[PDB]
């Protein structure tokens, strides 16, 4: 069903979640070779989980499911922001910027965090 799809697209999420934490460690005891690695797995992990989530969309939007289809709109908007801040992180790994891959993965969390509630307003809703 599509809960079962959305419960499985929210396991992808939480993995990204605790990929992400492990990374966070790393950056923070220098060990770029491990960042480095981390930040592919998270851009897979990524890519995954808006592939699940567009395909669910579009599937509650078939079935007519308007509550459904109305938050995840506002939730797949605000994964574009985790997005953009996410590559941008990314690039100041590349660029060797420490400030600006500090200011994207502390902004990238709170964007993350906020979007847990809507997350589990799906959850429901489906
Ligand atoms: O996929 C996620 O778990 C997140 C995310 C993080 C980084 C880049 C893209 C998407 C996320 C955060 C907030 C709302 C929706 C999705």
């Amino acid at each position: 069903s599509v809960k079962s799809e959305y419960a499985e697209a929210a396991a992808v999420g939480q993995e990204a979640v605790a990929v992400f934490n492990t990374m966070k460690a790393a950056f923070q005891n220098g060990d770029k070779e491990a960042v480095a690695q981390y930040l592919a797995r998270l851009a897979s992990l990524y890519t995954r989980h808006e592939e699940l989530l567009n395909r669910i969309l579009e599937k509650a939007r078939r079935e007519g499911n308007k509550e459904a289809v109305t938050l995840m709109n506002e939730f797949t908007a605000t994964f574009q922001t985790g997005k953009s801040i996410f590559n941008a992180m990314v690039a100041a790994f590349k660029n060797g910027d420490d400030d600006s891959f500090e200011s994207y993965l502390q902004a990238l969390e709170k964007v993350t965090a906020k979007g847990e509630t809507l997350a589990d307003q799906i959850a429901k809703a489906l």
